[PDB]
């Protein structure tokens, strides 16, 4: 099925599937047990904000995620991303639950790629609407009234729903790698709640890099973060 | 001794001093002795394309020279930008000749740094205007109306000149890095035109980060590239 590259924000820690034991950021190439990890205290209730960044020269992908106080985790792997990914993907956030909850809020998305001005692709989200007609809504994920992208399902009390899954996609496809392209490059910034009233939350939210026709892999809810089918 | 941080475009193989045996794109921390050098195809009187690039996460400056036919150098280094160099810098173009001689013409150049919510300084010149009332030129440097930045000295018909030093520095310092910034980030991108009439072109441009009232080190022009007092 999908070609996948992501960014996890892990908030619950699915040992006997690769992943550390607390929560943590994470670099997923074709798989959700992260090619690289870091330690991540989730704080909970909190907004804070996630970098993801990426250019073909060094050929690093690096993220950070951060809260305000100034609490931030780092994580970063090596990766020609073309060999991985085709000439075109949609970009987009996933995020999950199942069994155990969590709110699954973006309250803003931003993200640019550059291929070299040549050509370029920016877009920025602070206040979602009514119908976001250029995101390619898939699952539980849902925008406004109050400005905002749950990514999951949220009862009107506010009380994130177990097993539910959410995918927000840019409409536009974007042109990620050109092979003559000397430098192809892109940013990502989006910030987040998370608010858990449970022992733990569970499960969290994920940029993702796909094909430009990806949908929600067919059950892939709580710790396979609506990126994967099966966990290998 | 002024805090230099730089990405060398030389041309020329100064081997009693460390330089490869042959053109070469190279990072130089404090010194003119790259950090990594790569080859590089240089080819006289074609206008080339300069990238750097650095993200405080991933901790990797990079660099990208390019022709218009595919010929393509690339460079990698990885360095905490905090530790090298302070709060506030001023950035800028250099270049030099000594008894070889080369054009160190500037076509455009365009710079951003961004820290963070956000703070960020972006500027671009396509066209250098006679009175650049907004660049620090330091040296043999002038510029326009041929809509373009000589770093270097050119005899009133396109010749350069022997034992020449120029530079150009953005008037405003930049905040290149504050503690508390989660994300701090820039590239430049600069295209130029170094043609030469002698057996080989000499020295070379750079793009380099410096203290805020960088002068033009004493007596630095050949293989110095204007950066650097001497050869350590």
């Amino acid at each position: 099925a999908d070609t996948i590259v992501a960014v996890e924000l892990d908030t619950y820690p699915n040992t006997d599937i690769g992943d550390p034991s607390y929560p943590h950021i994470g670099i997923d190439i074709k798989s959700v047990r992260s090619k690289k990890t870091a330690k991540w205290n989730m704080q909970n209730g909190k907004v804070g904000t996630a970098h993801i960044i990426y250019n073909s020269v060094g050929k690093r992908l690096s993220a950070v995620v951060s809260y305000p106080n100034g609490d931030s985790a780092t994580v970063s792997y090596d990766v020609d991303l073309d060999n991985v990914l085709p000439e075109w993907v949609r970009v987009g956030l996933s995020a999950s639950t199942g069994l155990y909850k969590e709110t699954n809020t973006i309250l803003s998305w931003s993200f640019t790629s550059k291929l070299k001005e040549t050509n370029a692709l920016h877009f920025v989200f602070n206040q979602f609407s009514k119908d976001q007609k250029d995101l390619i809504l898939q699952g539980d994920a849902t925008t406004g009234t109050d400005g905002n992208l749950e990514l999951t399902r949220v009862s009107s009390n506010g009380s994130p729903q177990g097993s539910s899954v959410g995918r927000a996609l840019f409409y536009a496809p974007v042109h990620i790698w050109e092979s003559s392209a000397v430098v192809a490059s892109f940013d990502a910034t989006f910030t987040f709640l998370i608010k858990s009233s449970d022992s733990h939350p569970a499960d969290g939210i994920a940029f993702f890099i796909s094909n430009i026709d990806s949908s929600i892999p067919s059950g892939s809810t709580g710790r396979l973060l609506g990126l994967f089918p099966d966990a290998n």
